[PDB]
């Protein structure tokens, strides 16, 4: 598409911002706040739609973790709900196939999910898919030649390095190689052929180093850490440029947006949110 859309995240509270940044000219833009405050949600675009995908609203008011699914058309600048979730999801992945938005992992309350379910648009309707192999939240998640990864993050009692590809004619999740690090709310996206891990958790330490499954090699390799340190960021991709935006770095919640371009495996910055913040969603759709 066109813009990248930062929805939702946390700083000192869930927070309702929707706000977009064009790589054209460097301008971000606030536009429709989400209806609920949601961090550690994800973000995910069908059909030119933007969509909201669980999270947790952390208020003073209280806590509470979403099922919620909400849609954002850019041509009318307004927020839609949509069908519900068979569960609340806080710290999901998502990945999008043929038109449907794939919900893995997550939290609600101490219960760490491995169900997985899949949303159909033109149903309005969420369905149960076979659950992975492993319970995870925080978990990254892509989607390469219409197969469905989940990578990483935090299993109830583990940060962890494995990964596992669901097979949807199958129904069925497989282990892939572990990583080579440790990784619990990374970054995960695709480019070209690989499968991209950015920062994360391992456990001890914010990383900010970078590695990539090669789906034919079926091997991780480290590319160009990035400039900063970061867990619980956003991700995606953008004329074939890897964006991270946010997260926390042990110390402060940035405001950093890094840029990597993989024909020089080089990271720079190339703006700053409007304010630090971490646990937002991510996605890529047209201007509004
Ligand atoms: C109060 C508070 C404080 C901080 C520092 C943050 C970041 C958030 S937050 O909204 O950004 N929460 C979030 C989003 C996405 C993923 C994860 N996440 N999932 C598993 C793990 C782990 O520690 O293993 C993590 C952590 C490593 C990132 C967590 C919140 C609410």
């Amino acid at each position: 598409g066109r813009l990248i859309y930062t929805a939702g995240g946390y700083f000192r509270q869930s927070l309702s911002y929707l706000e977009a940044y064009n790589p054209s000219n460097g301008s971000w833009l606030r536009l429709a706040d989400l209806q609920v405050p949601r961090s550690g949600l994800a973000g995910c675009v069908v059909g030119g739609l933007l969509y909201a995908v669980g999270g947790r609203n952390n208020s003073p008011d209280g806590n509470t973790d979403s099922s919620a699914l909400d849609c954002y058309n850019p041509m009318t600048n307004q927020w839609s709900p949509c069908a519900s979730m068979s569960v609340p999801r806080n710290r999901i992945g998502v990945g999008v196939i043929d038109g449907h938005i794939y919900a893995v992992g997550g939290s609600h309350g101490c219960i760490h999910h491995s169900s997985v379910e899949r949303y159909e648009p033109e149903r309005d309707e969420w369905h149960l898919v076979a659950p992975m192999l492993t319970r995870r939240i925080g978990v990254g998640v892509a989607v390469l030649n219409r197969l469905l990864y989940a990578v990483g993050g935090f299993d109830g009692t583990n940060r962890l390095n494995s990964a596992e590809c669901y097979y949807p004619e199958r129904n069925e999740w497989r282990m892939i190689t572990p990583m080579n690090t440790i990784r619990s709310g990374a970054g995960v996206c695709v480019l070209h052929n690989c499968i991209y891990a950015a920062g994360g958790y391992d456990g001890q330490d914010q990383l900010n180093s970078v590695e990539r499954y090669d789906v034919e090699t079926e091997t991780w390799t480290f590319v160009a850490p990035m400039r900063h340190h970061r867990s619980a960021l956003g991700i995606t991709v953008h004329q074939g440029k890897i964006y991270v935006l946010g997260g926390y770095d042990g110390h402060t919640f940035l405001d950093s947006v890094e840029c990597y371009d993989p024909d020089s495996d080089t990271w720079s910055e190339v703006t700053r949110m409007t304010s630090g913040r971490s646990g937002v969603g991510v996605a890529v759709t047209m201007e509004p």
